[PDB]
């Protein structure tokens, strides 16, 4: 019954909002988890309130730190045995058009959206392939990756990033037999800390013009289908987009 | 335990995938009725799936608009409110557009276009406002995302199931029937459709094809429709879910 | 120069509206064309309102009628030499939700929206095929091929049809060596008798959260896209979407 | 028709010297625009420039499209050759033969940093100069067939294509919702015979495999100058935030 059962999980991000959900129901379906932030201290309270040294760990990592990763994955080897699964979930938003977007603004929010999620796929790749491990990289992308936001341009060239490079690397992982899979989940607007800090986001992102259900998501939405894409359930799932967007991208 | 509560139709559901989601609907908790046009696979089918306090067969086409409503009336009374419609029936012609039939034509969107109009209409219709989460999941395929030079019926069926499902879905938000109405496009899938198609399955594992360098199973389209019935997807609706080896990723 | 020269289209649904300007574009960018519609007395009236029966001819067809294809095709070879270019763009609407459509409803438009765009696609190709033409099929499909709208529901359901069939038949035809392309064209709002019968269809489709440009656009957007799609310019697009819509379906 | 399409425009077409972005300036200058073309290497450039017509019509500026502060000196040199730029087409780009697997961390910076910033660069800047002038202007984002399916060896291209292909959106929304008369959108060519694939062997072979181009064949750079003629001109008005695929039918399987 326990669908994620022998799972090692690293989930990036995975302290706050979508991430903390997906890490949570992550032990619940039976998978080991090593969570990853900035702030060490968010960080292991977060992972304590999820459950114990048994089933999740926190690691301090910027996920634009590429030296980190490969200290990243060897923690987790030695915590829980070897990592089946990448949940590349760190990003950061810039409420700027591409016209008001800083060279700074732009660099900073692709090192972590973008080289972030590609040394994340890059050494998960390398780390899990031909070990049978039903082994899968889930990458975040946002119906931002799928149409544009005046207000979002950076973002949205993040995400159309990783909406495309993921699916190079599932077709890699399918043709040489890796037993890797790479997929993108997109989710609509979600009721997190990125969310609340934004004055009047949700308000704006319920009008019915912008999110048809009229209200927007919880973190335990995106949680479920991660599990989904986690699981051998998902075993012929590859390179393929999954949206979770209270019907947003729909109209 | 994911389905509990659940009282699911699912067209086509005596052989392949549809099958598969009856037997795993069953297996979550959902109470299932599987319907096809004969009668002898489809008591067997039910039978193999369980006794008929969890799942029942119900002889129907999916194309008899007039039928829709007796198969609703018969599960609700066995089962309670239906909850849960997949509109899974659907037949394939290996035709390109320029030798297809007009009878062909015909015959194929009457199940695969017009069943499907029939038993999302309905389950709108029977199912909103009653605070059921329910879920009109319907079948398209990768052919409502690519073409095929050889399939142009199915394709042209396949397309108009994609968009017209977002119609649906965002009436019904919009409305707030609490009636969500999503897509799911498989891939090449181990089924009679594909077996009975001589080399099928040699030609759809080609890497050129299917990227996996295989073809999938009943059971990888069961468990999306598991997650698609189930309220973990409370805030999915109008979207596209591709299980495929990666045919169209490439 | 007269990017079209040569060239002998029929434009179903062409004595108004987008067909209209289509049609217009055509003659004035040298080919020959027969325009198509039900009602003779308008019909008369747009042909020589756009030239002489030496550029232009009305044909009297409906394009749900399977037998008038053969020989309407018939009358167009006759008149201009060996048809070119098909344009499917006659199509009708219904106000109506997937809930509230009527099987009638239903079964009229897709009559017209799906089996005459059939009719004519498998009709082109064959007429077409194998004639050094450089032959070419436009099928009008829609932003609602696209995205829904849930008061919509079965010209959704037409116009998804429309944009798949057509990349079956394109493929086909380039994979045989046939010398026709296939294309779909998805235009937005459009400012046509379609739209102003339609009370408040234009104000609907002009808000921003609908057409951002903030307007609905003229058959000459359409006309001019076709242009391309016809003119051997085009040589190496088939199979593929052409969206002109105010940046409707980009957010 | 009669008149020249791109009457009146000005356009400045980044890798303009060589394949694609060569094509591009050579029918914008037929059809009647003033183009100033870049690429990194003087040689090239001056002779792709002469070879389509003289400096009243036509003019080269060397310019790495990396180049963030070269990008402000190639606006005010078009200015003054030719008056204010109504058309920018961000063309430059590079490729690197390497799965995500493989890509080194160099090769992803560096092909990121011409393949994306430079478009970036080009999309700001350009929205700053053309916005609000009545120019008709219009922001043509090279992007590919790779930036909508992927290519087990082009992973950081196919990163790039797939940030093009959303930010440019992102870019023709709020030009659109602030009236600033500027229209973004991008190109998907599929395999075109260029310098690029021509130095990598085999793959024009590869491509024209059925299986990859249903019409059996690449095209030629012209299939894209065309489809780039009709973004630029009037004629286009209503089309932004919109995806053109030439491709042979790739796509479309
Ligand atoms: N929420 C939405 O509406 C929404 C919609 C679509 C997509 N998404 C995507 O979903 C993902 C999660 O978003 P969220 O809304 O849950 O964000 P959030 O509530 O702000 O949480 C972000 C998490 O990422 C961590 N993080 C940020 N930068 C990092 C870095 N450089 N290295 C490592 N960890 C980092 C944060 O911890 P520290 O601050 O301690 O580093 C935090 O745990 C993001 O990729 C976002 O783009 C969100
Ligand atoms: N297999 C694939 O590779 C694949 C890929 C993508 C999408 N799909 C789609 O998935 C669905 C299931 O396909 P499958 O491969 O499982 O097909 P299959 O093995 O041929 O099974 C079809 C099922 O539908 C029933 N059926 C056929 N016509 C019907 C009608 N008019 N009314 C009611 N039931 C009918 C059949 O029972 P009776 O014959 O007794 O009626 C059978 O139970 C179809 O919509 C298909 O288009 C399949
Ligand atoms: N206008 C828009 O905003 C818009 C947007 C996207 C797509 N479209 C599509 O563009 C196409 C043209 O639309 P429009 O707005 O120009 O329409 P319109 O103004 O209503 O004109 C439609 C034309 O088609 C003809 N027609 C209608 N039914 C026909 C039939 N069964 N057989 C032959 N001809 C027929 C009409 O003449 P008779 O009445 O005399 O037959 C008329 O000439 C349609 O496919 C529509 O779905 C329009
Ligand atoms: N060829 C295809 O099949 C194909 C398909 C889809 C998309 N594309 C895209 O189309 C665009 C043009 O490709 P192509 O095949 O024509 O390439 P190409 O034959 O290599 O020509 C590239 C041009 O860009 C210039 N260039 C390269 N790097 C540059 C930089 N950093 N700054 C300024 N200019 C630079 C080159 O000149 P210098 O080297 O002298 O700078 C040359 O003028 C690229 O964005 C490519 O991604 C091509
Ligand atoms: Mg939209
Ligand atoms: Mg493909």
């Amino acid at each position: 019954t326990d669908r994620l059962k022998g799972k090692v999980a690293i989930v990036t991000g995975g302290t706050l909002g979508i991430g903390l959900a997906i890490a949570d129901k992550f032990v619940e379906e039976g998978a080991k988890v090593v969570i990853t932030g900035r702030h060490a201290d968010v960080g292991e309270k977060a992972a304590k309130s999820i459950g114990g040294t048994d089933v999740i760990r926190f690691v301090q990592h910027d996920a634009s730190d590429e030296a980190g990763w490969t200290k990243l994955f060897d923690t987790t080897e030695e915590a829980f045995g070897p990592v089946t699964t990448v949940v590349n979930n760190a990003g950061i938003a810039v409420s700027k058009s591409v016209e008001d977007t800083t060279t700074e603004e732009w660099r900073k929010l692709l090192s972590v959206n973008l080289d972030g999620v590609f040394f994340g796929t890059r050494l998960g790749i390398q780390r899990m392939k031909n070990k049978g491990l039903g082994a899968s990289i889930i990458n975040m992308s946002s119906i931002e990756g799928l149409v544009g936001d005046p207000t979002q341009g950076a973002y949205n060239a993040s995400k159309g990033a990783v909406r495309i490079m993921s699916k190079s690397a599932a077709l890699d992982c399918a043709l040489k037999d890796y037993d890797v899979r790479v997929n993108t989940v997109h989710p609509g607007p979600i009721k997190t800390p990125l969310v609340d800090d934004a004055e009047g986001a949700e308000e704006f992102f319920s009008q019915r013009t912008k999110t048809p259900m009229g209200h927007i998501g919880e973190p335990n939405d995106i949680a479920w289908i991660c599990v989904y894409l986690a699981s051998d359930e998902s075993k012929f799932a590859t390179g393929a987009e999954f949206v979770v967007d209270g019907g947003y991208t729909a109209q």
